């Protein structure tokens, strides 16, 4: 994985502005926590009938990553400053990585992966991309298992997903680019 960040290079601007409006359903420049989390269980747990324990642990994994990156009830964020908080939050990921610490996108990745059981087929990675909105098109979802080093299976592991992750969110490392096929530049 590509370890050192890239803050500055506009395509990571781009990747996280493209995330923020993503998330700014109503267009008015400004998210919540209390938004995220409504969406992480009001709208995807619900439709992906996760149960309530595990509605409950994606929650608090939730609430610890977007924490770390700046965001809290009740505190209405705009693009720079969460854009700051992300900077932050790779900073603080990327030093847990290297000490063998597991990462906030680990545990909700491991959060994400549960409800679906630390495997994910293409199907159900489709269906993630269509209830989370990240990646609607099952051609981006396809990308995403081409791109990704999968499983005998063809499955995809929370290992590699995490990885990958590391690489696309935090680093721009060129070896992530298209883990979301075009959903998510
Ligand atoms: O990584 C992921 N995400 C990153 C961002 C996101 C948001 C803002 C940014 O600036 C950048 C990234 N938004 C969402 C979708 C979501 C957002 C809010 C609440 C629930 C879900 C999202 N879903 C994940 C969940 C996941 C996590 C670890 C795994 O191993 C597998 C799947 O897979 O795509
Ligand atoms: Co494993
Ligand atoms: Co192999
Ligand atoms: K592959």
């Amino acid at each position: 994985v590509k370890l050192k960040t890239d803050f500055d290079n506009p395509r990571w601007i781009k990747r996280h502005k493209h995330m923020f409006d993503f998330l700014d359903i109503n267009g008015n420049g400004k998210i919540t926590l209390d938004e995220i989390v409504s969406k992480a269980s009001d709208d995807i747990c619900a439709k992906l009938e996760a149960t309530p324990e595990q509605t409950k642990r994606h929650q608090v994994c939730v609430e610890a990553f977007f924490r770390g990156c700046g965001m809290e009830y009740g505190k209405e964020i705009a693009f720079p400053q969460f854009l700051d908080g992300w900077k932050q939050l790779a900073t603080s990921e990327l030093k847990k990585w290297a000490r063998n610490e597991p990462t906030l996108i680990r545990e909700w990745g491991d959060a994400v992966f549960d409800i679906f059981d630390g495997t994910i087929t293409l199907d159900e990675w489709k269906a993630y991309g269509k209830i989370s909105g990240i990646s609607p098109s099952q051609e981006d979802c396809e990308a995403t298992f081409r791109h990704c080093d999968l499983d005998n299976a063809g499955d995809l592991d929370v290992d590699e997903m995490t990885r990958q992750h590391l690489g696309f969110w935090y680093t721009l490392d060129p070896e992530a680019d298209g883990l979301y096929g075009n959903g998510v530049p």
